[PDB]
């Protein structure tokens, strides 16, 4: 009888496991039953990253009315639209539309979706779980596939295998290795890079100094860890929040290489489906640069793509203050850059100081010098309070947050420029992975407003300090040495240093023992752009067929998700509603590919 494997049943396994179900009544034959095998050493539906046993403190960064695992009349795919709620609809008043789910919540969502796809299967599909890793992929003497699994058993006979591992452990850097062994040497704590949800933080005592070493998401979720997470409560007195402490706290000292706290996300103001369609990116440009890739002459980020999007961020930040609807078609039909753009915009009455700046929103403490600890924190206060009121305004009325929000809704178009080589390989790494992508994070792939006005009260407690830009770590007896070279006094010896951030997917370090197996063994490869190596696997063009070293696409292998990111930018985000949904109409395109070459 016919067999098929999903490996990995997070949001895209079970994604494709419901368009298999969609689609079997078209593509399998009358009488024919498919048995899929579904492989997660975690509970099936919500996988490892929203399993409902975590920590309750832990947010998502998504607003719960754009959380869905469903696909809509918007998703242009060829198998059947098949309608079901959002979190918020599902959720049943627990949360509201612009509020921000707990990880948990996501997980019951998804154990849900999950337990319905198997009610809702058709009589021609059968499923069987898995409690289990699979370490080893085959081909057999026939050409169907090996599936061995960590528990000793043996998948045999499968017409396809799809790989939906999402994010994988990565071996430690040569850096996490002598910060590990400098632990072991001082009976220190070392924390290397994880989900912050899979961390043991109990062995951190009251009073410790501790470094956050990160000022991204993995930071935010490691602040409320060890405030909130150990008995702190917040109160709130004429708008103003105020940290009551528990006494179990740390002492909380953090940094990082741009030394800010992500940016917080404007206060959504564009509803469940609002997106910004693009006047500058448009996907007339989009064409023109995929025919130039195409034909061999792959646009440069920086030189033809970045005019682009500025132009893109900048037009949006003036006609949310200029507020007048004859300027921006006037402004749009400037070049980037041109002289008119200062003259126009003196005409509808902004001045040079409201002018839009990257230097400045990229690092807005460089102007100035801070002459001890004291200087840093009233400067860095003024900054938050500041970023706090930007956000309260809202992703439409707020230009500020707009603007940076465009950064967030152009990632469609943005991965259609530069996915599958869309640029040149050194454009690639210096432009796109080394600079635009840091900074994207930074502006639009930051936290809540609640978490920045959170963080202010923590520093006004002095339960949380930020030692400043170009954080340097050192290793002492008995400690690890913290200071930033920008802020004198900023020195401290600490006794745990976390390192707060996921590890990135490189297929080079991975520790999945079944991609290091097909790896070892030529059956796939790092994927390549002119001469530039990325951390991702490669991929074909949808549906996704694995590509082995000699560049051999496989017929019955297709891998989907985060451990392409190389081939596909920014592969770290869940399906949104309404918005044509790559990763609904890719679900669906590995969905129908499996059931073909089964349905021979
Ligand atoms: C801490 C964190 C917070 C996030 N927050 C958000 C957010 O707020 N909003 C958002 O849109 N996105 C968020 N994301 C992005 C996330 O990538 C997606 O939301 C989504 O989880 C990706 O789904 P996936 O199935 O590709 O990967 P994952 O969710 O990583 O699922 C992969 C699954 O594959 C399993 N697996 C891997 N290897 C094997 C193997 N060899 N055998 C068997 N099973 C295997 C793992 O156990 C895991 O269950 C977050 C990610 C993380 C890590
Ligand atoms: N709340 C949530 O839902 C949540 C929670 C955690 C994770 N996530 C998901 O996971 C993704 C990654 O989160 P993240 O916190 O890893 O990344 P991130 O949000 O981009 O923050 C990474 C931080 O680490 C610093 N940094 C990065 N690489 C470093 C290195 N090699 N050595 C030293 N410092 C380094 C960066 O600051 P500099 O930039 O100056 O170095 C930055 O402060 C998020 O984008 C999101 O998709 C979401
Ligand atoms: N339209 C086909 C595949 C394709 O040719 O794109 C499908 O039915 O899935
Ligand atoms: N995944 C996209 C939206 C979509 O599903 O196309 C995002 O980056 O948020
Ligand atoms: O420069 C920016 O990013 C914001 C414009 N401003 O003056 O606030």
């Amino acid at each position: 009888p016919l067999s098929v494997a999903v490996v990995g049943a997070g949001p895209r396994g079970t994604s494709v496991l419901e368009r298999l179900c969609a689609s079997a009544p078209e593509l399998l034959a009358p009488g024919v039953r498919l048995t899929v095998h579904v492989v997660d050493p975690a509970p099936p539906g919500p996988g490892r990253v929203w399993r409902t046993a975590q920590s309750e403190d832990l947010l998502m960064n998504t607003v719960a009315s754009q959380v869905t695992l469903f696909t809509d009349e918007s998703v242009n795919c060829s198998g059947p639209i098949l309608a079901g709620p959002s979190l918020h609809e599902w959720a049943d008043g627990a949360i509201g539309p612009d509020d921000y789910p707990t990880r948990a919540l996501y997980g019951r969502y998804l154990e849900w979706v999950f337990a319905r796809t198997l009610r809702h299967a058709p009589p021609s599909v059968r499923v069987e779980t898995h409690r289990a890793r699979a370490v080893r992929l085959d081909d057999a003497a026939d050409g169907r596939q090996h599936l061995a699994l960590d528990n000793g058993r043996t998948l045999t006979g499968l017409s396809a295998v799809v790989l939906a591992q999402g994010h994988l452990p990565v071996r430690p850097s040569a850096a996490v290795l002598r910060d590990t062994e400098h632990a072991d040497r001082h009976a220190l704590r070392h924390i290397p890079p994880a989900n912050p949800a899979d961390v043991d933080l109990t062995v951190i005592s009251p009073g410790e100094p501790v470094l956050l070493r990160g000022l991204g998401l993995n930071f935010f979720d490691h602040m409320a860890l060890l405030t909130t997470g150990r008995g702190g409560t917040y109160v709130r007195e004429d708008g103003v929040l105020r940290y009551v402490p528990s006494g179990r706290e740390p002492r909380v000292y953090a940094g990082s290489r741009r030394g800010l706290p992500y940016q917080a996300r404007g206060d959504n103001a564009k509803g469940p489906y609002g997106r910004h369609l693009p006047e500058v990116l448009t996907p007339e440009a989009v064409s023109a640069f995929r025919k130039r890739a195409d034909s061999g002459e792959a646009p440069d980020f920086l030189r033809d793509i970045w005019p682009l999007v500025a132009k893109e961020v900048e037009t949006v930040y003036y006609t949310a203050l200029v507020r007048h609807p004859d300027f921006a078609p006037r402004y749009l039909s400037l070049p980037y850059g041109d002289p008119q753009e200062a003259e126009l915009l003196a005409e509808f009455g902004v001045d040079a100081d409201a002018r839009w700046d990257w230097e400045r929103v990229s690092r807005p403490y460089a102007q100035r010098e801070f002459a001890h600890r004291g200087e840093w924190r009233q400067w860095l206060l003024g900054y938050l309070r500041a970023d706090a009121a930007e956000a309260l305004r809202g992703n439409v009325d707020g230009p500020l947050k707009a603007a940076l929000d465009v950064l967030r809704d152009l990632r469609n178009e943005l991965r259609l420029v530069v996915d599958h080589r869309g640029l040149r390989g050194d454009s690639r790494r210096d432009h796109l992975d080394r600079w635009y992508t840091p900074l994207n994070a930074f502006l639009s792939i930051g936290p809540p407003r609640r978490r920045i006005e959170e963080l202010t009260a923590l520093l006004e407690a002095g339960v949380v300090e930020v030692l400043g830009p170009r954080l340097e770590v050192t290793r002492e007896d008995g400690a690890w040495l913290a200071r930033s070279p920008d802020v004198p006094g900023s020195a401290v010896r600490v006794t745990t240093l976390i390192e707060a951030r996921l590890p990135e997917p490189d297929l080079g370090q991975t520790a999945d023992a079944l991609l290091a197996h097909l790896r070892e063994t030529g059956q796939c490869r790092a994927h390549v752009v002119d001469g530039y190596t990325t951390g991702g696997i490669d991929v074909s063009a949808r549906p996704y067929h694995l590509v082995d070293r000699e560049g051999v696409a496989h017929p019955r292998r297709f891998a989907f998700g985060v451990p392409t990111e190389g081939v596909h930018w920014v592969t770290a985000a869940g399906a949104r509603p309404g918005v044509d949904s790559v990763t609904l109409s890719d679900a669906d395109a590995v969905a129908r590919a499996v059931l073909r070459v089964a349905g021979q």
